[PDB]
């Protein structure tokens, strides 16, 4: 439902001056997520805990094997800490910068990654698979960008970099 | 800096309609606190943590040995389900409704416990322990309270109920 490309060439920044005429802004989102590990790893069974922050809004999610349950959270820092003095341990953390385009039924994030680098993934609001190949295909080309393509999410890669 | 009684006679209800035209009434408190016990006993270790629902504000809180952590929370009813799925077991429930009235710097707290019966809790904002307990005494006199005194917290006293 989403492609994800890691950006080799050219930049994030050249990348925003051709598309930024034809292309409609929607918003900058600052974003940390903190993941979690018990003292039962999330590790041994497929857990997750995470507290996420996104243009001051911060979540608290319970992710269970392959369900999740999500609440709002007033401080982020004051989370971790309940989270840290209840023998929870952070595990791994991840910050991003998205700049969100869009085009007919396309939302394109432009994300940089901190420690991992510059990234394009998009996403077709009510599009075939075929449909979102076709105008990733077409802005691939249009923009003579070179790629590494990858289903991984963030934390995967940023473990996978680990 | 309070004092505490666990009401006898009269009713809440009639303690309430000879104060009415007198004092000032400030406002009803409806409100909820879940204990929780990680599987690091809270009784073996001295330290707490309690989910407060006070007429739909909801706060968690890390109380630590003889400190305290707080964060505002969006539901209630999510963050149980959070804590339970990473291993806390819910320990005791308090459930009281208050109704609190003013009289010159007094705060007076009719409090409906569950369980528990009837209280009331009287403080003072700036009175010394003496002024406190004048008050109480004249209080206690007008109304013909037969009361008995205790500085035992409410989850204390379901404890020792229990």
């Amino acid at each position: 439902r989403e492609i994800k490309l890691r950006v080799i060439s050219p930049s994030l920044e050249e990348i925003e001056e051709r598309i930024r005429n034809n292309y409609t802004f929607i918003n900058e989102e600052h974003q940390i997520d903190i993941y979690y590990n018990n003292p039962r790893d999330f590790r041994k069974s497929d857990e997750a805990l995470r507290l996420r922050n996104t243009n001051g809004k911060v979540i608290l999610t319970y992710k269970g094997p392959k369900e999740e349950i999500e609440v709002e959270v007033s401080d982020l820092h004051k989370m971790d800490l309940i989270l840290r003095k209840l023998g929870f341990i952070r595990s791994f953390q991840v910050e991003k910068i998205r700049k969100n385009y869009k085009y007919a039924d396309f939302i394109i994030s432009l994300d940089s990654i901190k420690e991992l680098g510059e990234f394009i993934e998009i996403e077709g609001i009510n599009k075939t698979e075929k449909e979102l190949i076709s105008f990733v295909d077409e802005f691939v080309k249009k923009h003579q960008i070179q790629y590494e393509k990858t289903i991984k999410s963030y934390l995967e890669l940023l473990v996978e970099h680990a």
